[PDB]
């Protein structure tokens, strides 16, 4: 039974975990603690690349931006190597999917514009997805900081899985920034231990990961079985018990994979 697995998992990870796989074809949606909130941390950035690319003409990618020492005020491993020369926007896109970069970004949401340094027009871009549940209140690094059970910068697993759907499978970018989205997700360098981990070598998995405090760690995913079929995964978790240093804990995030992978497969 897969919601007693589930809490199993919980148990031996001291975790709270969340779980959704929308309903597609002949499958029932997968479900577990799905509207609970959870932190986004860097999932975030996947659809704020979509914000960007929907802003704005393809070529805006090729717009360079600056910025200085004062701007590196999170993890940032690719935006710290090009301070020097700057980072055009489609570099900036990027980072922040394939690396995580929160300075990079950082400076999408500055990109966006409007009030909160961006966090308002990223919220109003999910709002026109229809997702009337999440929202983003700060940027990088207080996004990851926010007390257990604290309702700014959280989703859901069934509400950001909805929201990627429509990004990559859906209509909510023409199929050029479309594809570059769903290009960058598929090469992500920070997945191998998450979602990835739980599905058979020939599954596609594209995905974008998150990490924050409180033992937070998440993972969104879109999958495609052998024959072409494909289903958007979403699992999130926090370790709260453990208080602000708690270890994330990757393995909690396979393991859920595994058992969604073993019902879809
Ligand atoms: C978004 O989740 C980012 N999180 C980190 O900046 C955050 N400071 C943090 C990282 C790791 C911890 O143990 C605690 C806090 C970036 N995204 C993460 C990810 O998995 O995607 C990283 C790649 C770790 S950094």
């Amino acid at each position: 039974d897969l919601a007693d697995r589930f809490a199993e998992l919980e148990r031996r990870y001291d975790a709270r975990l969340g779980v959704y796989v929308p309903a597609t074809g002949t499958t029932a949606a997968i479900e577990y603690r799905a509207d609970e909130r959870f932190a986004f941390c860097s999932t975030f950035k996947a659809p704020l690349v979509a914000a960007v690319l929907h802003q704005n003409p393809l070529t805006h990618l090729d717009k360079l931006i600056t910025y200085t020492s004062d701007d590196i005020r999170s993890i940032s491993p690719v935006a710290q190597q090009h301070v020097q020369t700057g980072m055009t926007i489609g570099q900036l896109c990027d980072a922040a999917i394939r690396y995580s970069d929160g300075t990079a970004a950082n400076l999408l949401l500055a990109d966006l514009g409007g009030p909160g340094g961006g966090t308002a027009a990223f919220t109003g871009y999910l709002r026109s997805l229809g997702d009337t549940v999440s929202r983003l209140d700060a940027e990088a690094p207080e996004l990851n900081r926010d007390p257990p059970g604290d309702e700014r910068d959280t989703t859901t697993p069934h509400a950001i899985a909805l929201v990627l759907q429509q990004l990559v499978l859906g209509n909510a970018l023409p199929p050029d920034k479309r594809a570059l989205l769903t290009d960058w997700m598929a090469r992500n360098t920070t997945g191998a231990k998450r979602i990835r981990a739980g599905f058979p070598a020939d599954w596609k998995v594209i995905d974008k990961t998150g990490t924050g405090d409180y033992g937070r760690a998440n993972d969104i995913a879109v999958v495609w079985s052998p024959t072409g079929v494909p289903y958007v995964v979403a699992v999130m978790s926090d370790r709260a018990g453990g208080g602000y240093d708690a270890e994330p804990r990757e393995a909690l995030l396979a393991e859920a994979a595994t058992c969604v992978a073993g019902v879809l497969a």
